[PDB]
């Protein structure tokens, strides 16, 4: 049984209370919602271990989405941060502004998106797990994962040194590939990993360019604030 | 970084390496989809993924990778990361959405189960194999934690395949790119490599056998084993 306040009248984005450590994945769908002006609700989950929540996301993490299907016959769900980006682009990005408008654009968007999904994302997750969460400190494992993060920064730096390559996938504009990558490739995150972000100058310039976008600024403000307003948990007003 | 003499793109080219038990579990994924759809393609056996010419195709320096003609045939495009190669082949060659999804509802579930593989079991299995075989020092505590994380992913797949009428991971009715992406890391032979008893996940095991019985899947496993062991060892196969 769902909490009485969980109703799906529009896209519902599931988050947790905003902290330094709780927002690097939930901000991704929120950036795209803000870029496209998608109507949406925010649901602050007190416990991702709650049985009702595992019915939405069997991986028991945020972000997750519930939404009405286009014809209204079904409740759709999206989970895994990359999947939430794919879902929002499919349902709401009519012109392929962030998803890609042709096979050529989508080929590069999916390359750079999937590189984040399979390489930097899981490597960063494992680094954080062994650094902070694992009951025993395994420094040789932590060092290897940190090394692998620098290799991923090297790949992104190479790409952003290519002539006219202002964004990761497309030369001309940011895509879901850039949105997926940004939270794991910005100065604050590099510093958490014990790295000097200045050692990847084109990647740092790209992170600042992304950070100056009004939708990205709004997304970071909102994700920090969730659960700290008039309502702590549940459907926000 | 000059391309080898024998690298031409007249149709889809799939980049692979010499076939072994542990070199084919990602390259087999696009090959299954190419076999399912009957997409004309060439096979290119890469001797060294560290070669500069190859990093101009895939900056991550791994197989699988694809070069193909653009839809209008005036340009060449690339796909790399096994999940990206599946998304590309579905975009360019699955116009009916038989494997990619026919509508927003179907694609929502396909992308959930495909991304779960891309983010969780895929990278966890890659790190398991890295620390087990490739890392110069054995780190058994790390290897054990990664093995434990594989069982947690098997538990999620098992839960899904116990849902009423849920014969495949994404859709009830037919296999999709989510099923193709998952299969090589969720079959008895791979479970045994990980030191797991695959019988502990009965609906997952039954699903792996149902996928394995498909003619396209049999053809893909058959071919991927043989690449680099024929009359031509490296380069464009005939």
């Amino acid at each position: 049984e769902r909490p009485s306040d969980l109703v799906v009248n529009r896209l519902v984005l599931f988050v947790v209370k905003g902290t330094a450590t709780s927002t690097h994945n939930t901000v991704k769908p929120l950036i795209l919602l803000e870029e496209l002006g998608v109507p949406h609700d925010i649901y602050v989950v007190e416990k991702v271990s709650a049985p009702w929540f595992s019915e939405i996301n069997p991986h028991k993490m945020v972000p997750a989405i519930l939404d009405r299907s286009p014809d209204g016959r079904d409740t759709l769900r999206a989970w895994e941060s990359t999947s939430t980006l794919m879902y929002i682009a499919d349902a709401y990005d009519k012109d392929g502004t962030f998803g890609g408008r042709n096979v050529q654009e989508r080929s590069e968007i999916n390359n750079w998106l999937t590189l984040h999904t399979a390489a930097l994302g899981p490597t960063a997750k494992y680094w954080l797990y062994f650094y902070k969460l694992h009951p025993e400190k395994l420094p040789k494992t932590i060092e290897k994962l940190r090394s692998n993060i620098t290799v991923q920064y090297d790949i992104l730096e190479r790409r952003l040194n290519e002539p006219g390559q202002q964004y990761l996938a497309l030369k001309d504009r940011p895509t879901i590939a850039d949105i997926a990558t940004l939270p794991f490739a910005m100065k604050s995150t590099a510093e958490l990993f014990g790295l000097e972000f200045e050692k990847w100058p084109k990647l740092q310039e790209w992170s600042v360019r992304m950070g100056e976008r009004e939708a990205v600024k709004r997304a970071w403000q909102r994700v920090a604030g969730f659960g700290h307003g008039e309502k702590e948990y549940g459907m926000l007003e």
